[PDB]
């Protein structure tokens, strides 16, 4: 019994050494090379495991049903089931067997080639054949491609056929000026270490018509991932990059020769898009004829993925941001279909996946506006656009009388002297302010007062009926919205600020469109939906239908009234309810006093489209309302 328990420990440490990939440590637990002992030396066992397990990308070896008995006075037989993960799937229900040797005071393994794979004998070989799976496409709600695998026009040069002296310099300047390339970039490419004189050195992917080819220029058709919307959908879709050996160590089922999604939807849906590798893992005799087939299945190409995105709305929404920092979200608020998820500024996902320089990537990574940020998934203060929610809550619990008129004198206001230097500010000095007036002029002081009159308890009661703290069911990495840091404001200042959408509020543009959808569904919140086939989810009685039929008529006036903050949109001549907003930028910040401009807008007749646009760190005289005219036309025309 004392020796049977020591033999079990030896098998477990041996298996553990194999699972950890330390084949040397596993071989030093085997007995001497002999006929009834081990079949190979220690360094020969090392190389056989490293070659075979390394070829099939074996990972995660674990055992079960371990039985160790006794066969002779120095021989103990052992057996166990085992499973492992390879580049072709899981190897389940493997029956291993062997013998132990208890000479001396230690117990070792009589190593045999059947401890690599069960039915292996002597000088048996292992063969792995694999067929790459094609990555699936990403398409919009109408079948238009957002991420597809296609053929690209690879522009490159061959240094030998270029010239000797002077003729080589004339063609490099000719190819650099004919394909929009630096004259230094072409010479640095043809002078890298990997280059030989007769090689084809790639340069650029030509995404259009190919111009005249100077001496030495040539185009070669290659296959790769292509993004038709380019930067307009870069943050949402993402990009794919070459697969590294580290990626294979984490997941052997990837193709060492394939592409993996590095960010965005390409990464969120990497498993469904990459498919599964096909092929066969077989054991052969010492010459090359199959004994047993361990794993085999045919190649399965990746599934396509259809989004609620409209490829035309996505492009217009992005272009309307004019390269400035901001984001735009468009939905069909009755169902939650995300028509557009635009973030700006952006990067080139085609240049990103088809080889990007160190400096072009460093330009993206060190831009202060940070184009890599998915701004539709980043928590912001919602801005004074948040009056609608505070007002709707105020009408529900009766704190707000729509016809009661507060008297506000000036542009600054504070409750009392204990606020010190803090004051609630408004842009328009209107003396007599009712609810309809406050929404038309975006009067933060009216909102700040009604919030204090409502109190924290009644305010949170109305706020909690929304989606604060909830994780949305979306394939987009995001954090849940929050009312504040803690469960109590514990500050009349923070309470008043949260009233008109400042404070510690944090709501990303997608979560905003979900919260604001109550005004298109009579108080029912419609959760947003990105995958086209998913079922529409909702949350009823978020705000009262009374509050909706009170506020939406006022939100029309924000567009129609000549002093409405969104009056520039009445030029469209379409049924519009809107609300503008502003918010102060917090955090460290390289410039302390910077503002964010918000715009919410939807069709109050058909409830067919909804829009939430923002402009981070806005330039002067710029606003989200100036830029929304184009997207509003398209959404009004195509989504009734």
């Amino acid at each position: 019994t004392q020796a049977v328990e020591a033999g079990e420990k030896t098998v477990e440490q041996f298996v553990q050494a194999l699972n950890k990939g330390d084949y040397n440590k596993a071989a030093e637990m085997t007995s001497k090379k002999a006929a009834n002992k081990s079949a190979l030396s220690e360094k020969e066992i090392l190389d056989k495991y490293q070659n075979i397990y390394g070829a099939a990308d074996v990972k995660g070896l674990q055992i079960s049903n371990l039985k160790v008995d006794k066969k002779d006075d120095s021989t103990y037989s052992f057996s166990y089931k085992a499973k492992m993960n390879t580049s072709l799937g899981e190897l389940k229900d493997l029956s291993y067997k062997g013998t132990l040797d208890r000479n001396d005071g230690q117990t070792t393994i009589n190593w045999q080639p059947n401890l690599v794979f069960p039915e292996m004998e002597g000088n048996d070989k292992v063969s792995l054949t694999t067929q790459e799976a094609a990555r699936g496409n990403i398409i919009d709600r109408n079948g238009e491609p957002l991420a597809t695998t296609g053929k690209l026009k690879q522009l490159g040069v061959v240094p030998s056929k270029l010239g000797d002296g002077g003729e080589k310099t004339a063609n490099i300047k000719a190819i650099a000026s004919s394909f929009d390339l630096t004259e230094d970039a072409i010479n640095q490419a043809i002078s890298q270490s990997w280059v030989q004189p007769d090689y084809f050195v790639p340069l650029k992917i030509i995404d259009g018509a190919t111009p005249e080819l100077p001496a030495g220029a040539t185009i070669q058709e290659v296959d790769g991932r292509y993004y038709p919307l380019g930067e307009a959908a870069a943050q949402l879709i993402g990009y794919v990059g070459d697969i590294t050996a580290e990626d294979i160590d984490k997941n052997p089922e990837l193709s060492s020769n394939g592409k993996i999604g590095r960010s965005g939807l390409e990464m969120a849906f990497d498993k469904d898009l990459r498919g599964t590798t096909g092929g066969k893992l077989s054991i052969t005799d010492a010459d090359g004829v199959e004994k047993k087939v361990l794993i085999e299945h045919e190649v399965q190409n990746g599934k396509d993925i259809k989004l609620t995105i409209d490829a035309k709305a996505q492009k217009t929404a992005f272009d309307s941001l004019g390269g400035k920092a901001g984001s735009t979200v468009a939905t069909t608020p009755k169902t939650g279909d995300l028509l557009a998820l635009a973030s700006s500024p952006s990067y080139d996902p085609n240049k990103m996946t088809n080889g990007i320089s160190q400096e072009d990537y460093k330009a993206y990574e060190e831009n202060p506006e940070q184009p890599f940020i998915s701004r539709f998934a980043t928590g912001y203060a919602p801005g004074s656009t948040f009056k609608m929610i505070t007002a709707a809550i105020g009408l529900d619990n009766g704190t707000i009388d729509p016809n009661e008129v507060l008297t506000i004198n000036g542009l600054k206001w504070q409750k009392d002297s204990s606020w010190g230097s803090y004051q609630v500010t408004r842009v328009s000095d209107v003396s007599q302010v009712d609810l309809k007036t406050a929404l038309i002029y975006s009067d933060n002081i009216y909102t700040a007062q009604e919030t204090l009159k409502m109190g924290e308890k009644k305010f949170r009661t109305g706020l909690d009926k929304f989606i604060f703290g909830e994780d949305l069911d979306l394939p987009i990495s995001m954090n849940p919205a929050q009312i504040s840091n803690e469960d109590s404001f514990n500050s009349d200042i923070l309470l008043a600020d949260t009233g008109y959408g400042q404070g510690e509020l944090l709501i990303n543009p997608i979560q905003q469109a979900a919260m604001y959808s109550v005004f298109a569904n009579n108080g029912t919140l419609v959760y947003p939906k990105l995958i086209a086939d998913k079922e529409t989810k909702d949350k009823k009685n978020v705000i009262g239908e009374t509050a909706v039929q009170t506020i939406v008529p006022d939100l029309r006036e924000v567009v129609q009234d000549v002093n409405g903050t969104a009056h520039s949109l009445s030029a469209l001549g379409i049924p519009l309810a809107a609300k503008t907003g502003t918010a102060e930028i917090p955090a460290p910040a390289p410039a302390p006093g910077k503002e964010n401009s918000f715009l919410f807008a939807f069709n109050p007749d058909n409830q067919g489209y909804m829009m939430v646009s923002m402009l981070e760190n806005k330039e002067d005289d710029d606003s989200a309302t100036k830029r929304a005219s184009e997207l509003l036309q398209y959404l009004n025309q195509n989504y009734q």
